[PDB]
């Protein structure tokens, strides 16, 4: 579990875990005028490390002005900070930029300016990222096409190290679709995860305002990536606004992985309102989140929505059917396999509405919405503030019935006796007595 947010005032994030034990992270400050990196040996212990500003904005020309969207790697033995900049003289004329360190801290480390990244097109241009296929390392920005009539459009390139593109780059998107051409026509962002045998190229579209979301380019990893032949687009997005939980304009993203390295995380920045206020650029409340990604059986990620502030959802499968999942559907709650819209498996643990020590399962994507028996049968329904509710929706968190050990069982707290199991797949409130009973009332979370 992640407490969210992260990190108030920090824009387009960016996570390294490193070999030394240490998660690193740098983003966009409100000021857009130096580099801050924090470090820690866990995600969550990364919202009170203390920050270090490891370079600031030049006092005069290029490097001077709109410092944004700081990425670390370690490269080949040193640390390399990808970032843009505009100018003193013309703020709006962002170029890409590199610092190198061989130090082993980064924090404490000396920083060395390596220059601007030299592109064969003299244009606005921003959001370097780099990431490794097969051996071969990639640099992917966002950077204006002249010839199109918009903002940015995103490119890709080999590298001959990693401060210089090596050939040709290819341009493998431009933003076309409704979604992405809100405000702005804008492609930015690029951000690479890899997972059986595909490359996933998550992007930022439209403004950044309630607009903002992530777009996804997918090619084979065994596919020419400067071919842009070799990238399928989503014709929508794959993370976006959620009004339900109070998440708005998520966008900018980064990938890393959990404590254990099994899971992926996809971390991002939103608001949690929206209507911008005051001038655009000036609007300083972006804030740093984290969450899970959640492979489908196709082997695509699933981002789900921006989860609600606090503490993560978990999800339930069944001890006897290990693919199916706790998820409601018209309300009526079920085990499922393959869950397509992932939220309707997802369930936060919470103070027992009715108290004395029980839990309730609160809705991801119905916030004050609880998993509850009615005339025996589990729904997903909103608190009115009854007690009746408020019973119904209590149970007492027990040893897994089939699985003392690992598993969980939920007994109800008005019906003591009778816990939450699966029968044709429905989720109801009854008595265990057989070998299967205990089964059919056994789940584990986050397994
Ligand atoms: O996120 C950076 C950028 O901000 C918005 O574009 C503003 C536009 O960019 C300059 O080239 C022009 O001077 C200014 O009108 C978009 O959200 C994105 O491209
Ligand atoms: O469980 C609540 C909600 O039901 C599912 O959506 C229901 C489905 O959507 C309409 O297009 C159909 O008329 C209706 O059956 C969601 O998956 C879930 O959130
Ligand atoms: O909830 C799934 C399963 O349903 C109940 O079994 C009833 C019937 O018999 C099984 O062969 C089929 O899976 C099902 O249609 C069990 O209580 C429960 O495990
Ligand atoms: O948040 C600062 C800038 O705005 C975003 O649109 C760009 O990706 C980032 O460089
Ligand atoms: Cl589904
Ligand atoms: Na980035």
């Amino acid at each position: 579990t992640f407490t969210n947010p992260l990190a108030e005032k920090r824009a387009d994030p960016h996570i390294f875990k490193h070999t030394d034990g240490y998660y690193y992270f740098t983003a966009t400050v409100p000021e857009y005028d130096r580099i801050v990196l924090r470090r820690a040996t866990t995600l969550q212990g990364l919202a009170t490390a203390p920050e270090t500003t490891i370079w600031t904005k030049h006092a005069s020309g290029v490097m001077g002005a709109h410092i944004w969207a700081p990425e670390i790697h370690f490269i080949d033995g040193k640390w390399y900070v990808y970032f843009a900049a505009g100018s003193t003289s013309d703020v709006w004329a962002i170029r890409m930029y590199v610092l190198e360190s061989g130090a082993a801290n980064p924090l404490t480390g000396s920083w060395t300016e390596k220059g601007q990244i030299a592109t064969p097109v003299s244009s606005f241009s921003l959001d370097a990222t780099t990431f490794v296929v097969n051996g071969v390392r990639h640099l992917a920005w966002a950077q204006r096409n002249p010839a199109e009539d918009n903002n940015t459009s995103l490119f890709i390139a080999k590298m001959a190290n990693p401060w210089t593109i090596s050939g040709t780059p290819t341009e493998i998107s431009q933003p076309t679709l409704s979604w992405e051409t809100v405000g702005y026509k804008v492609n930015e962002g690029p951000a690479v995860i890899q997972h059986g045998g595909k490359v996933f190229l998550t992007y930022s579209a439209s403004a950044t305002d309630a607009n903002y979301c992530l777009g996804m380019l997918s090619a084979s990893a065994s596919a020419d990536l400067l071919n842009a032949a070799s990238w399928t687009k989503s014709s929508q997005p794959v993370f976006k606004t959620s009004e339900a939980t109070g998440q708005y304009g998520p966008g900018h993203n980064s990938f890393t992985v959990s404590e254990d390295g099994k899971s992926d995380i996809l971390v991002y920045h939103d608001r949690n309102y929206k209507d911008i206020s005051g001038d655009p650029l000036n609007d300083p409340n972006r804030r740093t989140r984290l969450q899970k990604v959640y492979w489908n059986a196709d082997g695509t990620p699933n981002f789900g929505i921006p989860v609600a502030d606090g503490v993560t959802p978990v999800r339930f499968s069944s001890y006897n059917y290990p693919d199916r999942y706790i998820r409601h559907w018209d309300f009526r709650a079920r085990i499922e396999a393959n869950v397509t819209n992932l939220a309707d498996s997802q369930f936060r643990v919470v103070t027992g509405l009715a108290g004395s020590g029980t839990i309730s399962l609160e809705s991801a994507n119905y916030p004050g919405y609880y998993l509850r028996h009615k005339n025996y049968e589990v729904w997903v329904e909103k608190n009115d503030g009854s007690s009746a509710f408020k019973n119904d929706a209590s149970f007492s968190r027990r040893a897994g019935l089939a699985d003392s050990a690992d598993g969980i069982a939920f007994e109800s707290y008005n019906y003591p006796g009778r816990y939450l199991r699966h029968y044709e797949n429905l989720l109801r409130i009854q008595p265990v007595s057989t070998a299967l009973d205990r089964q059919d009332a056994t789940f584990y979370a986050e397994k």
